[PDB]
């Protein structure tokens, strides 16, 4: 629990900077945040000693795994060590489907759903945004929800977070990534909040490619039902056929 423990190999991204790392007694690969409290009140700091503590009680093979805490009260820095997913995020796969003009095979969306829909199931079981730039790729084709830790248009945002949130509001938000992995945009485009607030009222949006089967077309279209109540539940996801064990985590 010493930063000299560890050694930075490189600089992944620059509220901080996130930093590929290697503990020294065993030289396993890790990543932190590093974060500069230097100009925090006590108050910002003590929000922040709560945050940090609610990331070390979840243990999921579907949730990013918080390893560690560094205070380096020289530098006024903290560091979070955390799981290295060398996969990256969903952002870039999409951004890079997109551009590449490729689109991602249906058992890898079959993946993502599974995955995901096993990650939310313990989120709520102990009561995270689902947007593809917090959701990673390790080394074994297996899939680890993040957490994030006023320009942007909220493309996910779920007919009744729109209008004043629930488990199956959560629901929306992974029909609308897995939309998007699918489609390689989301369900709802628009330019400005009202357009796009316009658009997710009407409820409607273009089938996913017919390279995508219509079952898993089905369960994606279910999700994104513009009643709440008709949107299927984390069990009755699950259920569906398409997804079987090898869909699921495997270390
Ligand atoms: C800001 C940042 O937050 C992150 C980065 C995480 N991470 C773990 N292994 C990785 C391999 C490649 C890229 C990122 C990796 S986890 C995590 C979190 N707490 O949500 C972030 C978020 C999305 C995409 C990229 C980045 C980064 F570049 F800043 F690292
Ligand atoms: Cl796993
Ligand atoms: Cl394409
Ligand atoms: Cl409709
Ligand atoms: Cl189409
Ligand atoms: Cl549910």
């Amino acid at each position: 629990s010493r930063a000299e423990d560890y050694e930075v190999l490189y600089t992944i991204g620059t509220y901080g900077r996130c930093q590929k790392i290697r503990r020294k007694s065993d030289g396993k690969i890790l990543v932190w945040k590093e974060l500069d409290y230097g100009s925090m009140t006590e108050a910002e700091k003590q929000m922040l000693v709560s945050e940090v503590n609610l990331l070390r009680e979840l243990k999921h093979p579907n949730i990013v795994r918080y390893y560690d805490r560094i205070i380096d009260r020289t530098n006024t820095t903290l560091y979070i060590v955390m799981e290295y997913c060398e996969g990256g995020d969903l952002a870039s796969v999409i951004t890079k489907g997109t551009k590449e003009r490729q689109y991602l095979d249906e058992e890898f969306v079959l993946r993502v759903m599974t995955q995901l829909t096993l990650a939310l199931k313990e989120c709520h079981r102990r009561s995270r945004d689902l947007k593809p730039a917090n959701v990673f790729l390790d080394g074994k084709q297996n899939v680890k929800l993040g957490d994030f830790g006023f320009v942007g248009t909220p493309y996910y945002m779920s007919p009744e977070q729109m209008n004043r949130y629930n488990e199956k509001s959560d629901i929306w938000s992974l029909g609308c990534l897995l939309y998007e992995l699918c489609a390689l945009m989301p369900p709802f485009t628009a330019f400005s909040q009202k357009e796009l607030a316009g658009k997710i009222r009407e409820g409607k949006f273009r089938r996913i490619p017919y390279r995508y089967s219509d079952e898993l077309n089905e369960i994606i279209t279910r999700m994104l039902n513009l009643k709440d109540y008709h949107r299927p539940s984390v069990e009755e996801i699950l259920e569906n056929p398409l997804i079987l064990e090898h869909h699921h985590h495997h270390h």
